[PDB]
């Protein structure tokens, strides 16, 4: 399992729960499904890494308890 944190550094605080097996695609819908967030607009970046969706949770370095940065434009 890896629980993901998405700090909406627009000005709110949304955390959330995935695994490595799961991927970008299913993370932005995980948000984007839940807030409202869109999965496009939504500047989902851990650090500064592109987050793409042919990925498991690895390609970026990921574990399971980290804090990710969420950009709304």
């Amino acid at each position: 399992m890896i629980e993901v944190v998405c700090n909406d550094r627009l000005g709110k605080k949304v955390r959330v729960k995935c695994n490595t097996d799961d991927t970008i695609g299913d993370l932005k819908k995980l948000i984007a499904a839940q807030t409202g967030t869109r999965w496009n607009k939504i500047v989902l970046k851990k650090w500064y890494t592109i987050f793409k969706d042919h990925v498991s949770l690895g390609d970026y370095e990921i574990h399971d308890g980290m804090n990710l940065e969420l950009y709304y434009q």
